[PDB]
């Protein structure tokens, strides 16, 4: 830990995004055991555990890169699932609530060098 304000802002933001996912639907990768066709449709799977792993290998260099991976969690879920599903509805709610989180977090990242 050589802690930096930007990396700390990303950690905090990631925690706030995960609090919005109250069902833990997006906490871990979509399980290929349960969803065998998932990678026929989804080129770049993403989830909050993969984001946490990326964060702590310093792969997020700016706020936009981090935001892009969050947006993949949502877009993959809307692409794969039918509208009338728990997963689709959850992704729409996460889009709304997560968007509010990232809007706030971006303002901080803008004050930051
Ligand atoms: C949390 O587990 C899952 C998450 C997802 C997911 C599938 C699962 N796991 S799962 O065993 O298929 C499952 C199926 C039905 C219900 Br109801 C709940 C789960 C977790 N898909 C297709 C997604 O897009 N997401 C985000």
């Amino acid at each position: 830990m050589q802690l930096t304000p930007f990396l700390i802002l990303l950690r905090k933001t990631l925690e706030q995004l995960q609090e919005k996912d109250t069902g833990n639907i997006f906490s871990e990768p979509v399980p290929l055991s349960e969803v065998p066709d998932y990678l026929d449709h989804i080129k770049k799977p993403m989830d909050f555990f993969t984001m946490k792993q990326n964060l702590e290998a310093y792969r997020y260099l700016n706020f936009d890169d981090f935001e892009e991976d969050f947006n993949l969690i949502v877009s993959n879920c809307l692409k794969y699932n039918a509208k009338d599903t728990i997963f689709y509805r959850a992704a729409v709610r996460l889009r709304e609530q997560g968007g509010a989180v990232l809007r706030q977090a971006r303002r901080q990242a803008e004050k930051m060098g």
